[PDB]
């Protein structure tokens, strides 16, 4: 029999014209002013029009199914995709699995850190609609960014950047370590999300030929209560205000593929400040559906199927 392998993560809009719906769902149905909408339309249109977030997530979702069951044959997984803010939504797949006859699932977030804004709601809602439906059980992973394989991944990226700096610059080169921002007000309650931040970026930089590392924080929303930081692009300017560094390698490994905040708000918002004091920057390729992301997810995955039965 199959086990459902539940695959979440954020949502895209698939066309120019979603823009508006899936905006609208990202704010708890409030609909965004004509003004926001505007900013958003015009962010994906300087980085083509569109995000390639959509096929990255499905080749992930399809890559990790197939890299499962080419490994072994205790099992067959069946994927289903189930995204955050667009169809197809988290209760969607939930249906579809019930729909199948499917009675076990895994779940797992194509974000490889816990926050009660991010993974917990992710899972609240998967669960809710399998209790409705009265199926599947759902199985889920909170995080795994301590998989040996994920931090060595980044590192190898890192170090394949770095050896393309002179050797007479590399002490003049900082890694800016970030994720997503969030309201910082998580912190008041021991959210464990910047503290497995900071953990990443500890265990990548004792792998790499970097000398210098620092944690930020990108994306932040449009309220009026204060957000984690540094931001990355503040950040930047301090720490070359400070030490006057050459190179910059970005990071933002709380992400897993090419997306608007990696292409808009380091690509371009970055690649801005780096301009601006002089230095060079650098952003090494993300994840995506490259073989060894996928061998990260597979073992994450089949290690959670280990530890249930
Ligand atoms: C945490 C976290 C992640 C990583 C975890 C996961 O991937 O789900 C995360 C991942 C992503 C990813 C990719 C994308 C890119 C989608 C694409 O079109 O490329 C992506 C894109 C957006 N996020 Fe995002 N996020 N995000 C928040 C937190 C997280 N976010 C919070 C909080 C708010 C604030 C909600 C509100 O305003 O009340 C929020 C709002 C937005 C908007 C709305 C426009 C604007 O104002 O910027 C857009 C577009
Ligand atoms: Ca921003």
């Amino acid at each position: 029999k199959k086990v459902g392998l539940l695959v979440m993560a954020y949502g895209t809009p698939y066309k120019d014209e979603d823009i508006e719906r899936y905006y609208t769902d990202i704010r708890h149905g409030h609909k965004p002013s004509e003004e926001m909408i505007a900013d958003l339309r015009g962010r994906y249109h300087a980085i083509g029009g569109l995000s390639p977030l959509a096929k990255i997530t499905e080749a992930q979702a399809y890559g990790l199914e197939k890299a499962l069951n080419d490994s072994q044959d205790e099992v067959e997984f069946k994927a289903y995709i189930g995204l955050k803010h667009i169809e197809p939504f988290i209760e969607d797949a939930v249906e579809a699995m019930h729909k199948d006859g499917i009675e076990e699932a895994i779940s797992i977030v194509l974000a490889p850190h816990y926050s009660s804004f991010s993974v917990e709601a992710y899972n609240k809602r998967a669960k809710e609609a399998a209790d409705k439906l009265g199926g599947p059980r759902i199985n889920a992973i909170n995080d795994w960014y301590k998989q040996p394989k994920f931090i060595q991944m980044w590192a190898d990226r890192i170090n394949e950047t770095a050896k393309q700096i002179p050797a007479d610059e590399l002490l003049d080169t900082v890694l800016i370590v970030s994720a997503a921002s969030l309201p910082e007000k998580i912190k008041q309650h021991n959210d464990p999300y910047p503290n497995q931040l900071q953990e990443t970026a500890d265990f990548i930089f004792e792998k790499v030929v970097v000398p210098h590392y620092a944690l930020g924080w990108q994306s932040e929303g449009k309220t009026g209560e204060p957000w984690l930081g540094p931001d990355v692009q503040d950040l930047t300017r301090e720490l070359y205000g400070r030490e006057k560094y050459k190179h910059f390698i970005y990071t933002p490994v709380g992400f897993v593929a090419e997306h608007l905040e990696v292409l808009y708000d380091n690509d371009y918002e970055c690649k801005v400040v780096t301009d601006e004091v002089g230095a060079a920057y650098h952003r090494p390729p993300m994840p995506n559906s490259d073989p060894e992301f996928l061998e990260v997810l597979r073992t994450v995955v089949w290690e959670k199927y280990s530890n249930l039965e």
